[PDB]
């Protein structure tokens, strides 16, 4: 025979970023939910005809060069187990082919990026900003979120959803008395403040 191709993949999506939690990205960094992770192979006759109706696991065979770093099935399954590089192997009798895999370290907190610099409400009235958590890898990231506010007496905050369970929250805050005071905006070990006015 000839190998013609050997894929990461998860319903027939070509899988570009691994994590080592599992979870997996194509081209555009969309996540893959659907299917079971796996490696794909392709063949071909000594003629080049692709051949076909064949199994895997009986006629060809997968294996892990590291398997400390990635578990793959005989029949083509992967898991990923802790971030790293792993060489995988496919085989079909005397005929071999070798890919790299490669597994990311699983998303974290690194950034809360804030839509604002400064707030300035007016008394008895309310204003708005966004909070968005970033991963390392700058992409969202969902976690928890808590706001508090050094003078409650001049400005009281709130956030969107109990601050829980997403990656953008909306901040409100609301002008009580006439003054200034900073809300500080917790997430993880991480933390932004934000100075307040309140006017008339």
């Amino acid at each position: 025979a000839e190998v013609s191709e050997l894929k990461l993949t998860k319903d027939n999506k070509e899988v570009v970023t691994l994590y080592a939690n599992g979870n997996a990205f194509d081209k555009d960094g969309n996540q893959i939910s659907s299917g079971t992770l796996t490696l794909t192979a392709k063949f071909k006759d000594q003629y080049g005809n692709e051949l076909t109706g064949k199994v895997a696991g009986t006629d060809y065979t997968f294996e892990s060069l590291n398997p400390e770093v990635l578990v793959v099935a005989p029949d083509g399954s992967v898991t990923p187990i802790v971030p790293g590089t792993a060489l995988v192997k496919v085989k079909y009798g005397e005929v071999t082919k070798t890919i790299p895999v490669t597994v990311k370290a699983n998303p974290v907190l690194e950034t809360i990026a804030v839509d604002s610099t400064g707030v300035s409400v007016a008394k008895g009235q309310k204003a708005t900003f966004k909070v968005t958590l970033k991963d390392q890898y700058g992409n969202k990231f969902t976690g928890n979120v808590n706001v508090t506010s050094d003078k409650t007496e001049t400005a009281t905050v709130s956030v969107s959803n109990s601050g829980i369970g997403q990656s953008e929250y909306t901040v409100t805050v609301n002008g009580v008395a006439e003054g200034s005071t900073t809300i500080t905006i917790k997430s993880g070990t991480k933390e932004v403040k934000v100075p307040v006015n309140v006017v008339a």
